[PDB]
């Protein structure tokens, strides 16, 4: 596997976003300003709470199949490779790492089999799209920490995805959880959200290196990045961190992340987080405290390193 110079796209998208010209424009800017060669198209189905059972991918929150195929087709037209990442959020705000049910099946109660029935049908639907558009990779889940223990149901899901998609298949685990997943053998690539503190890269990379050396599969940080806020470089996963705007902090994180990881040949790339479909105007970049790199010093750090290799 080649080093994945990737960037995440579309996380802000709702139904209709991908029909628009500005969506196509945000994508080209992302390729030109970053030198990304892969785009990770991250989408979010909806379920009501962390313990609901119906996973909704048809509502206004979700792009339609045709505008998704247009957008992927466009990315490939720009010369991009495409990684398709369909995940789930909760309407009540709960981070999906908490989706979880009783180990036992209780009569009046939601079960793992119900949630996996819906989530697998969600997954199969976009596996079919990943195959017909020839996506290079498909990531069947994202940061499902409390659900990772159901390795039986995940392999069932993976099996169902393989019936629909011939390509590379991975699961996206959370920071510090790279070894929590006991089903990497059923997959082709290992990937985590590498939101690691700016002062802790040596210890964490060393920990992950021992884990991936057991598997003989490529690995990459399918999520990684940092808001431009004071305090963000210590907790870069915290999207809602409270801090003053700080563009240098974001660039410093990126600069150290690449220094620390360029030495590990097993770090197989990044899905940097994240590039919005509806991009803010450049004039506004210096006032943006968010993950975006457009028009910030970090934009130049990322492209320079993606040039490096």
């Amino acid at each position: 596997m080649e080093f994945i110079k990737g960037f995440t796209f579309g996380w802000d998208s709702q139904k209709g976003y991908f029909k628009t010209e500005r969506a196509k424009e945000s994508l080209r800017l992302m390729q030109e300003r970053t030198a990304s060669e892969y785009v990770i198209v991250a989408l979010a189905a909806l379920q009501d709470t962390a313990h609901s059972t119906e996973v909704d991918f048809q509502g206004s929150h979700m792009v339609d199949d045709d505008e998704l195929i247009e957008l992927i087709d466009y990315a490939k037209s720009l010369g991009l490779k495409v990684i398709l990442k369909p995940t789930v959020n909760c309407r009540n705000g709960t981070w999906r790492a908490h989706i979880n049910f009783f180990d036992m099946d209780i009569p009046g109660e939601p079960t793992w089999d119900e949630w996996f029935e819906s989530y697998i049908n969600y997954q199969k639907h976009y596996a079919k799209i990943a195959e017909k558009t020839n996506c290079e990779m498909f990531v069947v889940g994202c940061e499902m920490v409390q659900a990772e223990r159901r390795e039986d149901k995940w392999r069932e899901l993976i099996a169902e995805v393989r019936k629909d998609y011939r390509g590379l298949v991975t699961y996206n685990t959370d920071k510090y959880q790279e070894d929590n997943v006991k089903f990497w053998d059923a997959l082709d690539v290992i990937s985590s959200s590498g939101y690691y503190p700016i002062n802790d890269w040596d210890r964490q990379l060393d920990r992950i290196e021992a884990v991936v050396k057991q598997y003989d599969k490529p690995f990459f940080f399918v999520e990684a990045g940092c808001p431009s806020r004071s305090g963000s470089a210590l907790l870069p996963n915290k999207w809602d961190l409270e801090g003053a705007i700080n563009l240098q902090e974001q660039a410093d994180y990126y600069q150290v992340m690449f220094e620390k990881t360029a030495s590990r040949s097993w770090v197989g790339g990044f899905g940097l987080w994240d590039w919005q479909t509806y991009l803010y105007d450049e004039k506004d970049a210096t006032k943006n405290d968010d993950y975006g790199v457009f028009g910030k010093p970090a934009e130049r750090v990322i492209k320079a390193y993606y040039q490096s290799r």
